[PDB]
């Protein structure tokens, strides 16, 4: 059914699925935009082939070929049977537009899957290889920010009665961590540019190019007289397969611009978190994290994605609010909302 | 089966799955009226798609052609298929009310679940870019309140024996929250208007567009004169499209005014929870929650919708209600009750 | 199959699933008549469309036009098709008693699934419109409950060795819960009526309304003198449709008085759980709770439904049928109860 | 459907189910890359298997045969199956290839099945014989290793206030675990080349020799003259199977040098976490792991595979980038961290 596909690839969590293991719990490793993209650029040639043959749009078998009134049941499902199967073999079939628009009309559902595998592939790399790496340094540097808040109210405290800097520090150097990131986004790119080109070809075919002309003449049936010299194929959901086709195109030509502003990953480092933290006196009040094609900046995107999760940034971001506001102060209200656990 | 659409569909919680995660448990974040609008103008369009089908209304085939006594099966076959792939292109076909309409009426299972995606876009937007800052923002809120009113009911004891007001007048200021909301307020209202417009064309249509006359006379066969020249095609379920049409329409319309209404979110702004807690002496004895197109105004609404959650809300509410009735006293039923946790 | 239908039905918790939520666990928050006379009258016309298309009933198609000999397998087909599509166009059909009866024969299962739907509806309001409230404010009345039954314990012990109350006269005011409640009783009246009527009427259709006389001479079939005139339609399964409308009407019949005597919400007041602990000292010795059409009798409705989840009640209970035996004391027999959680 | 053999085969976690057991929980025993190239070796010839007889591709049954018109729709039927299992007969059926294509042609998902056993087998003699033992070894290994680092610290802290290693010192003896696991690597990349070079055969094949003269003339037919001397019968999805072989061998042809890469186990034992260890005092100040065909290594690689899961090891590691950027120290740090549990 139409309705059961749109749940299972809209409405349902497909692909929005969190890491079935206690290792990652809460941790994204994925940033927003990026879980986004691959979730559309993948799930949409997916929702589009079973489109294709929903129950309610096919009329039936993909080909049907026409054959002579004399010709028995069995003898016209052999025709189309032949036809279908030559479609591949070039020399039985002859085709205004050629054989290559054949080839794409019969693999039209082979070829979206193909892409859909593809587009897939750079986040199965990613999960894979680099995520665990980042999930152990940021999930120890929440911790490392959390004990540091913690040092710093209770010296305010105690007045009234820097190693997660210096391994963020040490990310700024190394670069492993950004070419991989730029290298997954830049294959993405690669791949739906590709695709956009291909579908841009295929919806321009002739919409008469599944009109084909086919001959059952090869082998002993080169003799037979019954057999008429040509048959009258036509490939039925082939402008289906267009106006999908269409739409896919669409999407990713309206896709490929956002993956391209994934790839300025400085650029993305906003709302510096680190800030809030930098207000308190105990920390060393410098953002520290920026400008650079380094490590460090996929560290900041990471750092205020997963950054919700830690209540001590709550509280901080809360009191640099009511900063802003400027009625109170700092340390007073920090000790005042006794939030350490 | 229709039961088994019913159900799914109705009387399931289709659409109404809690955030199957830790970090919101029992945390709305999608105020009532809007939910059920997303409910409604999703899933009335799924519904009606898989009734379109439903095996007790669906004859048979979306088409019939009516080909000559003297044709095979094999080749009615033929000729129901070609005339299904030809209601696109536009040279074969001779209808008298044009070939959109014949578009329409191919496709439209496939226009149902484009506004029904279209309509749980914005939706998903709101759940996925601004619901964890409010849900962390309120959250908080709440906890900051519970501290409060602590602090005042342990104060009236030991007699016997404002950090959330500030981080509230701090959202007063900033307007992100709340353009962000009546941006998918507005989309919504805008696709169910769009969508209104096409169904009432739709449904406007000439009920006799369904009958095409359609020729196979393409190719090789353009030469056979056992193939007449043109077929009497019709497509069934085309009234059965058109009253599933006027039905959705209905429900558009009346569910236009809704949307309308949730766009003036102060107006909707009502009994006022705060005034509860004004009541307890220790809080600022001030609304200090309307009158504003800022986030002030959503996260009123958004506590008005959380608040029954927390057990001291409750407690304080009854006591006003006494209040009320006008009895006894607020701080000695206060201490009557030890409610603290 | 008709066993699996029976088992979903009527044998599994359909529509009886308590709230899958840890907000409401073990409160009603909807009287027991009620949700048996919501259970019946939604299930039923479902059970009833399901049971019409039974596949040991069912003898296959719906229609079925008995087209001349002369005409292939597949112009049968068609005619069939065009007739089934037909019963909307008045022009091609002519009936014997009408168009309207032959709508009402194409169109019974959605027509009760719109029933269903309808009877639904205001169940759902009330679910989703006034259960939070009465569940919050019924919770918070039994804890308040037992923590005076406490007090009178405790009290009497130590002799040995009202907020609630006031809360319970505050909803003796207000008449929003109740105008909810009877305006959704209301309306489920008027919707069962309307049901009944629409029954009545289908049931007394001419038991002939489904043979029609149907004519494929649109467009170049005009012209076309292999086709009759005019075809013999017959629309199965119109009997079926009949009886069970007839079972339907009988059970709906039934129905409709049980809906009137629960819009008496007074009368319903019955078997006072209050005066149980009137009977304890330490509580106003008064029921307080009877004689309005205001939110206080629903309350105490609902007391009564939920009031045997607390094991307070219970123990206060047997104590009162002591009384009526009237062999020892209330406060010795409590203290030796020793029931205090 | 084609997107549902896409979830289960590529988007579901197939073959990568962790241990449905509290005995390795979160333990790996299978190297990454080993785990991904059985993954692939042996799931895409069964995503390929299933594909090929996708509904969308799939015209009807897998051979056709063309009997004379004469022939009643039994008869053809019978001509049908006969070939079909006539394709083993070598006398019946008279092709210009061959009968072993023919072979080849019926029994190809046999053979990718097959082949996918085949590739299951030394990964599954991993994982029942040899598994086990390292899972044992490398958790008392992580533990010791936790134990010593435990020691190092808390003599660090007193002053401010090697069972593991010789264990590794013994494993560095026996050579059964890697004769083991190259024995595996080694059948796996032997299975692989056959499977390309039989792939790159069935790929070469004749592209006509789906095409073959069949003859329904044995027993009494022999006498029969209403049936032909022979028949003209095609192997349809044949083309289908062979682009689907020329995939399979593209993406095996690729994946070969990947397991002769794993082949060469010391080379692949860099970034020694030994090192972070030895920088500490307490432990010996040595690598002591590289360089031998030898259990060492093994242990080596799968240390540095599960390592990540010890918290000691993330903070030692951040304590050596700290040198690395070399700010304070080891052992003031290390003490400030309080990370022993
Ligand atoms: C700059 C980076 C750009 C990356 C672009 C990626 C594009 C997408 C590719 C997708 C491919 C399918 C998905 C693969 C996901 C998993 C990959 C993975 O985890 O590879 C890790 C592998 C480990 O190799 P190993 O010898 O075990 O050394 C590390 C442990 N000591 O690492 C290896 O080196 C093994 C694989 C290669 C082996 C050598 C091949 C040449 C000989
Ligand atoms: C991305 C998908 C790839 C599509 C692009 C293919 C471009 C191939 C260009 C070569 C064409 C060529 O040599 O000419 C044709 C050969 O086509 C052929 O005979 C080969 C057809 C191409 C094969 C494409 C089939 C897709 C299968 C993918 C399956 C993936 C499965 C993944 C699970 C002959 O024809 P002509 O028209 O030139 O003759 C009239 C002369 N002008
Ligand atoms: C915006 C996307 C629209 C793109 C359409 C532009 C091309 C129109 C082509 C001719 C117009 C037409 O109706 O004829 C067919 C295209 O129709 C079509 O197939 C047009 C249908 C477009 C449907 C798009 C609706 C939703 C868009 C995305 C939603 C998300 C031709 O057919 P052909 O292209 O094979 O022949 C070669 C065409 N030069
Ligand atoms: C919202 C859905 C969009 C519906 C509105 C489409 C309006 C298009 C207006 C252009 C019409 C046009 O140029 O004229 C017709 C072209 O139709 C065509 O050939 C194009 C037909 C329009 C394509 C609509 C098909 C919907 C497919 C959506 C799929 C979405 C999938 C989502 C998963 C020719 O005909 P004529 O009658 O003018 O000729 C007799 C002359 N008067
Ligand atoms: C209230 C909604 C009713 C709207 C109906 C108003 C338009 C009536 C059109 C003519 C009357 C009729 O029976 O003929 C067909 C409409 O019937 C129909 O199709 C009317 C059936 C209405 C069923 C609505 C019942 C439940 C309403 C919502 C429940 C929730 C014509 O057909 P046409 O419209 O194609 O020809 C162009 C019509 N000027
Ligand atoms: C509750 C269900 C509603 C049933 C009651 C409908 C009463 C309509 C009265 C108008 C009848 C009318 O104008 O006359 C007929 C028009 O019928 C028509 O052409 C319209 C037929 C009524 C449409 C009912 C179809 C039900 C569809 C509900 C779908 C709900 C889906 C929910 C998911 C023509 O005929 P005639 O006999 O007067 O001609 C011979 C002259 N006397
Ligand atoms: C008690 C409910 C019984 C109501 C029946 C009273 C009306 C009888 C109508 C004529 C008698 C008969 O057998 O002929 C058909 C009705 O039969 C029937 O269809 C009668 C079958 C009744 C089955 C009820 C059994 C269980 C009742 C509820 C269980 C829960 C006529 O058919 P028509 O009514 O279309 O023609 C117009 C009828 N004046
Ligand atoms: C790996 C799969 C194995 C494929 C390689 C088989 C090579 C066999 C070579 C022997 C061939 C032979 O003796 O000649 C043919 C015999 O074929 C035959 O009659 C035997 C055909 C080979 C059987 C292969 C069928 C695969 C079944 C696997 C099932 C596995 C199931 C697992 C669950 C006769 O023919 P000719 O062409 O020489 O005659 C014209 C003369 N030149
Ligand atoms: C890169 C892989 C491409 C390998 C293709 C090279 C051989 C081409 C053979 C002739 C060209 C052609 O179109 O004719 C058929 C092959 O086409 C085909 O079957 C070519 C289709 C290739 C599809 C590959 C697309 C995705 C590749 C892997 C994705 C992961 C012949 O057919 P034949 O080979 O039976 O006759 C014996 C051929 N000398
Ligand atoms: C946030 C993470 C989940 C994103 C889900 C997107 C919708 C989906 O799962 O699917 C959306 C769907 C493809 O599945 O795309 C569609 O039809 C709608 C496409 C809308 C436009 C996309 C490009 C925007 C730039
Ligand atoms: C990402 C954006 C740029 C994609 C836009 C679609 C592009 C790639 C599409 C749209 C129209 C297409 C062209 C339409 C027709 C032809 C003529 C043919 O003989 C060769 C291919 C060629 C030249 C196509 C190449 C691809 C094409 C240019
Ligand atoms: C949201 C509310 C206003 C929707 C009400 C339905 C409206 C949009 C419908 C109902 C009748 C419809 C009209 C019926 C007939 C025609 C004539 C045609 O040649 C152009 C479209 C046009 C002019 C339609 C436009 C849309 C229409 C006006
Ligand atoms: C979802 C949105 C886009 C729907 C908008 C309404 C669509 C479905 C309908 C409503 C009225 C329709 C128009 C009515 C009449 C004509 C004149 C004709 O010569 C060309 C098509 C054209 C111009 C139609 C195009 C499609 C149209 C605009
Ligand atoms: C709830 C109770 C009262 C329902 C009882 C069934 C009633 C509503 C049924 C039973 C018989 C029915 C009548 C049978 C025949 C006709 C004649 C027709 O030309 C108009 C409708 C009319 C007049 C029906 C109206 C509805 C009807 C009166
Ligand atoms: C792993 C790599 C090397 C695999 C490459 C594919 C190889 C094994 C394939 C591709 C072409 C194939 C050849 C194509 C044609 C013939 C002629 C035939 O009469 C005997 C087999 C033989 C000689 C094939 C042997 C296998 C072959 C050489």
């Amino acid at each position: 059914a139409i309705a059961q596909l749109a749940t299972e690839y809209v409405f349902s969590d497909f692909l929005l699925k969190e890491p079935t293991e206690p290792k990652f719990k809460g941790l994204r490793l994925e940033l927003a935009v990026d879980k986004m993209v691959t979730c559309i650029a993948v799930g949409l040639p997916l929702l589009l082939i079973s489109l294709a043959f929903a129950q309610e749009i096919s009329i039936g078998t993909q080909i049907s070929c026409f054959s002579p009134s004399s010709f028995s049941w069995r003898q016209a499902a052999f025709v189309d049977s032949y036809c279908w199967a030559a479609v591949q073999q070039k020399n039985s079939l002859q085709s205004e537009s050629g054989n290559l628009p054949l080839w794409l009309h019969k693999f039209f559902p082979y070829i979206l899957l193909l892409f859909a595998i593809l587009l897939y592939l750079p986040p199965l790399f990613w999960r894979f290889a680099a995520a665990p790496h980042i999930c152990s340094d940021l999930k120890f540097i929440m911790e490392e920010l959390d004990k540091v808040y913690n040092r710093a109210i209770k010296a305010a405290k105690s007045a009234r009665d820097p190693i997660v800097e210096q391994y963020l520090k040490t990310k700024k150097n190394s670069n492993n961590l950004i070419i991989k990131y730029i290298s997954c986004r830049l294959l993405t790119l690669i791949i739906i540019l590709l695709a956009c080109i291909y579908l841009g070809y295929y919806f321009s075919l002739s919409s008469l190019s599944d009109e084909f002309v086919c001959s059952i003449k090869s082998g002993i049936l080169r003799a037979d007289s019954t057999v008429p010299d040509q048959f009258q194929c036509k490939l039925i959901a082939v402008g289906i397969f267009q106006l999908l086709s269409v739409i896919n195109l669409v999407v990713y030509v309206l896709l490929a611009p956002v993956v391209v502003y994934t790839l300025f990953v400085p650029f993305r480092q906003k709302t510096d978190v680190l800030k809030v933290y930098e207000i308190l006196p105990t920390f060393d009040v410098l953002h520290f994290k920026s400008e650079g094609y380094n490590d460090l900046s996929l560290y900041n995107l990471f750092l205020e994605e997963n950054i919700s999760e830690v209540k001590s940034y709550k509280c901080l971001k809360v009191l640099e609010n009511i900063k802003s506001s400027g009625q109170g102060i700092d340390p007073m209200l920090l000790l005042t909302n006794l939030g350490m656990i």
